[PDB]
């Protein structure tokens, strides 16, 4: 006698089309949380005070008990405790409505509940640091590479146990530092990181920061990464001065220091040693100290007194000779009376 809403019409007949409810619940979330649960359309028997009486029949699984409970007048379902998706995928269970008179004549619908899988599982990077290289003279757009021989980019796979394993989890990489100078790709199982910006070596050797990757819901713990900048031979070995002034004395004697050049090379290891040459123009006279830079009198060797000398100094770095850098300075040398 009483019927369930919404009476859906059975075209060509008067028949009422029997209703199976909606519900759905996130897994693994509290009573507290969700309560009350939703009932897509809303439960209701018709025929203020109703008289209608709601309960649960039957259902399967059979431990539905333990989990739901209906209010005989409102209908209402309550969550009585967390379901785990993993023992409990889903509920099917028949709700009687009838009468309070004494008189019953009771009437029965579905309703189906829904376990619902829920992104709860924060995302995580698959090695504990990341160390990155990458050549001061690259332009921008380079990708980051994994070994001093950079010959292969370096790697950042993150995960996500709520995505299949050969899915793309879709999520977002923060930077907590450096977001000017390095991206990440936006895209992928495997990430890598690229310059936006160019480095120079002589500015900054070294890179250290982390990333975090996001979900929508939870972020993972922050991964450190390290990224070395290799160096180039882009600095030129310099004097101070383009030529110098300097004067001798009849006395000097061989061995004595004439001239002390210091030039200045700011790249690295042998990129930045320099070596010193006198290409002409010591006439036999002076000699120059291949490390040091330091001029003397040659061997056996007596100044003159008007004698005048112009010395064509070189400072080169020992890069390889294609990418060898070197200047020139002019030593001009007069002899005079003490
Ligand atoms: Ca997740
Ligand atoms: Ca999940
Ligand atoms: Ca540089
Ligand atoms: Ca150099
Ligand atoms: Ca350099």
């Amino acid at each position: 006698s009483p019927m369930f809403l919404p009476c859906v019409l059975v075209p060509n007949t008067r028949d009422c089309r029997p209703l199976t409810y909606q519900a759905a619940i996130p897994e693994l979330r509290t009573p507290e949380e969700l309560n009350p649960i939703i009932v897509t359309p809303p439960i209701q028997a018709i025929d203020d005070r109703p008289g209608i009486l709601y309960s649960i029949l039957v259902g399967t699984p059979e431990d539905y008990p333990r989990f739901f409970h209906m209010h005989p007048r409102t209908a209402e379902l309550s969550l009585l405790e967390p379901v785990n998706r993993d023992f409990h995928q889903k509920f099917d269970l028949v709700i009687k409505a009838e009468q309070d008179n004494g008189h019953p004549l009771p009437a029965f619908a579905g309703l189906h509940i829904e376990i619902l899988d829920e992104n709860n599982q924060s995302p995580y990077f698959t090695m504990p640091s990341y160390q990155g290289y990458i050549l001061e003279s690259a332009p921008v757009g380079a990708t980051i590479s994994d070994s001093l021989n950079l010959t292969s980019p370096l790697r950042i796979v993150a995960l996500d146990k709520d995505i299949e394993a050969t899915k793309d989890p879709e999520l977002h990489l923060f930077l907590n530092d450096y977001t000017s100078v390095f991206t990440v790709t936006q895209t992928g199982i495997t990430r890598y990181l690229t310059l936006l910006q160019p480095v120079d070596r002589e500015e900054q050797q070294t890179y250290t920061f982390s990333i975090t990757a996001f979900d929508g819901v939870q972020e993972s713990e922050p991964v450190i990464v390290n990224i070395q900048v290799m160096d180039a031979n882009d600095n030129t070995p310099t004097f101070p001065e383009i030529s110098y002034d300097v004067y001798v004395y009849t006395d000097m004697r061989p061995g004595d220091s004439v001239i002390q050049l210091t030039a200045v090379d700011a790249d690295e290891g042998s990129n930045g040693e320099i070596t010193y040459e006198i290409l002409v123009g010591a006439q036999g006279d002076f000699i120059i100290n291949k490390t040091t830079g330091l001029i003397t009198i040659a061997p056996g060797v007596e100044m003159i007194v008007g004698r005048t000398y112009a010395l064509t100094v070189q400072a080169a770095d020992n890069a390889p000779p294609a990418e060898r850098r070197n200047s020139i300075c002019t030593v001009y040398i007069e002899v005079l009376p003490p």
